[PDB]
DNA sequence: CCCGGACCTGTGACAAATTGCCCTCAGACGG
DNA sequence: GCCGTCTGAGGGCAATTTGTCACAGGTCCGG
């Protein structure tokens, strides 16, 4: 019965940086907007470390760096260029904190629309896994399974993956192997994946998954 | 031919970053 | 009105994870 978080395909599929602290904020300000017009949220110290069990202390950490790394941040929809955030956060009274979100982004929020229950994704740690969990709920059907062929440049692009991972050794080492593990360990998901090559050359990943 | 070279793979090392933990002390509230 | 408790805003930690690069070791091309 927890949270049905929806959203936009655009939103999974643009292109930006953001922290697992970040990622987890973010669902929430999508939920508040996408129940109702102006971009003004809010969140609770309490109820953040409530939904995602942690401490108050470990909490409030969590959303005051979050908060601050905001800035600078921007978002790419393939292109357009904008900033999440275009006042600094700030705290009315103890416990609560208040944000303004880019009036410009509520469209790109809100039938191309991807969907799941946030009690999915509240366990996963990597952010880069996140994202390709989110992709592959894009093309789940409603019995729970699909299959999908991503392209390996257009993972990094959008994931804006580090430099070093345009070494493929590198790529299935510390990203995909890793985050295909999280998923089979954190998530309702059993995920498998193959390679397809062209030449000497990898370029697309298959994924296949279905329900537990 | 065999070479040096341009590709590809995986692993061992080390640097940089993130994790859940731990402790202090004042704010807000109610009995 | 004061004070005891529930909060949360600060300061830190060591153990793991993520990000980078050297080196070993495979193939095929062409002079
Ligand atoms: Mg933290
Ligand atoms: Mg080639
Ligand atoms: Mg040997
Ligand atoms: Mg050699």
């Amino acid at each position: 019965n927890s949270p049905r978080i929806v959203q936009s395909n655009d939103l999974t599929e643009a292109a930006y940086s953001l922290s697992r602290d970040q990622k987890r904020m973010l669902y929430l300000f999508v939920d508040q907007i996408r129940k109702s017009h102006d971009g003004i949220c809010e969140i609770h110290v309490a109820k953040y470390a409530e939904i995602f069990g942690l401490t108050s202390a470990e909490a409030s950490k969590d959303i005051r760096q979050a908060l601050k790394s905001f800035a600078g941040k921007e978002v790419v929809f393939y292109y357009e260029s904008f900033p999440w955030f275009i006042k600094p956060a700030h705290s009315p009274s103890r416990g609560l904190y208040s944000v303004h979100i880019n009036p410009y982004l509520i469209p790109f929020f809100i039938n191309r629309f991807t969907q799941f229950r946030l009690s999915e994704t509240k366990e996963i740690t990597n952010p880069y896994a996140m994202r390709l969990y989110e992709s592959l709920c894009q093309y789940r059907k409603p019995d729970g399974s699909g299959i999908v062929s991503l392209k390996i440049d257009w993972i990094i692009e959008r994931y804006q993956l580090p430099q070093s991972y345009q070494r493929m050794p590198d790529f299935r080492r510390r990203f995909l192997q890793v985050c295909v593990n999280e998923i089979n360990s954190r998530t309702p998901m059993r995920l498998s994946y193959i390679e397809k090559k062209k030449g000497r050359q990898t370029t697309h990943i298959v994924f296949s998954f279905r329900d537990i």
